[PDB]
């Protein structure tokens, strides 16, 4: 029984793109089942039409809370046979809703050196701070932000002189490498 997926992403998708990928080329023991967007005209729901992924879009501006949408989200989750969640560029937090029906099963990939830098815009907090490195991090979502355990990291430096744009380019290019190596090894 090969494990199923939800990947939850909110903008461009490249992360979402090179998951789909990886299991595409056979790198990935695991069904890229479901895409969860919460917002309408994002990128990577055309991605996933184009991919045959089955998506879930849905504006928060249509519940009156974070519990009402994740509940119908569990329900979707549940009736998909969904097994594992992976945050990749999903822009909001993960309420004790999902956390609790998925409690060690959700995954996010950060870029930061966790626990260096946690939180939005770390690219930009770490250029800011004018530290001579940073990272990327897949970790295990809890109910702290951006602390559940740290399941696998890269080292990447931030070059003296640089404009901020040339660390983006590295980091993403380390996510897309790294993201799906770590998701095959976790759900393989
Ligand atoms: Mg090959
Ligand atoms: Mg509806």
């Amino acid at each position: 029984h090969m494990k199923r997926l939800a990947v939850f992403a909110s903008g461009s998708g490249t992360n979402f793109q090179a998951i789909v990928d990886a299991a595409k080329r056979g790198d990935l023991p695991a069904r890229v089942a479901l895409l969860v967007c919460d917002r309408p005209g994002a990128k990577v729901i055309e991605r996933a039409a184009r991919e045959n992924v089955p998506a879930f879009v849905f504006s928060p501006k249509d519940y009156p809370s974070k519990a009402a949408f994740e509940s119908e989200i569990l329900r979707e989750l549940k009736g998909r046979q969904i097994d594992w969640i992976a945050l990749a560029g999903y822009m909001r937090l993960i309420g004790p809703t999902l956390l609790s029906a998925y409690e060690g099963k959700i995954v996010n990939i950060h870029p930061s050196l966790l626990p260096a830098f946690p939180g939005k815009d770390a690219i930009g907090q770490a250029y800011r701070a004018g530290v001579s490195e940073t990272g990327v991090t897949v970790h295990y979502v809890d109910e702290g932000m951006d602390t559940g355990p740290v399941i696998a990291q890269r080292v990447v430096p931030i070059v003296p002189g640089e404009p901020i744009e040339a660390l983006e380019e590295r980091i993403h290019q380390v996510e897309h490498e790294l993201y799906p190596t770590v998701l095959r090894m976790l759900l393989g």
